[PDB]
């Protein structure tokens, strides 16, 4: 249990932000402006819906919820992706438990592999240790500028890293 | 400078590290294996001279070198690469400093900005941890499973779920 269930939540909550909680509003403008002949691509699904991972994350989101809806063509119109949102927006617990599983099982047999597991839960471990780290790494930048360049040149030279470790 | 200098301090040798020492010998004798038409590919670089650290990492290391020398073609004869494997085989501080600085200097304009300097501080602190999660996740997956899937019927359901969180 202790371990185990909370290692189902962590993937659970990846994958809830990934798609994140944008309003219909904002959903809807950006498909007015993706959108092609009244129809939304599959590659622009991310961007339209708000989704804060990978392309591939994206596109896989889409196919889950095509598959399930028997959507075969690549292209939605604004209906259709608005049914689309209604499913990611419904932050029901049954709801996300199911749209995480359809996502995690990329094969869509209704079974997860040991793979299929792992897979799902190392992007999240990873996502989420190299988000933390681009922070970090920023503030650790913001130091050293602003250490190295006071003067605020917006750079600094090989001259200030010498000094900088010579000492 | 402490916590300051131990950031670039620690960057610099995260380069050093994954850059490596081999000899000549070495080297030159993967060469010959990765060799083709005489010339050996920027792809290969990392292979060749003996890199750890990712095949990205290879590679802007290798652009680094020929954008030093206004080398354009992503190709190198031997010449070129022992010329390439001298200056990264030399450790003597101040050609360590050079390289490293070459290296985070993607444009070659002799400036680092803030954008630049970010981006190895956050390799030299990322780099390692994947492996180290990759293994975290199978100690996990294969934990998973022992207890969803005691009987080891080989993969879960949505209600072996539905009765873990519920
Ligand atoms: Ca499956
Ligand atoms: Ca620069």
């Amino acid at each position: 249990t202790k371990s185990s269930a909370a290692v189902a939540l962590k993937g659970l909550q990846f994958v809830t932000a990934k798609v994140g909680n944008d309003g219909w509003a904002a959903v809807e403008k950006r498909f007015n402006q993706l959108q092609v002949d009244g129809v939304l691509l599959r590659s622009r699904f991310g961007k339209c819906i708000g989704m804060d991972g990978s392309d591939e994350f994206a596109v896989q989101m889409f196919d889950s919820l095509a598959r399930k809806r028997g959507i075969v063509k690549q292209v939605l119109t604004k209906d259709e992706l608005k049914d689309f949102y209604e499913q990611l927006t419904d932050q029901g617990f049954d709801n996300r438990l199911r749209t995480f599983f359809d996502m995690v099982d990329k094969n869509a047999d209704g079974r997860l592999t040991a793979e299929e597991v792992k897979e799902i839960i190392a992007l999240s471990a990873s996502a989420n240790k190299l988000s933390k780290i681009k922070e970090r790494a920023d503030e650790y930048t913001a130091l050293i500028m602003e250490e190295l360049d006071p003067t605020n040149l917006g750079y600094i030279e090989m001259e200030d890293l010498e000094a900088l470790l010579l000492q």
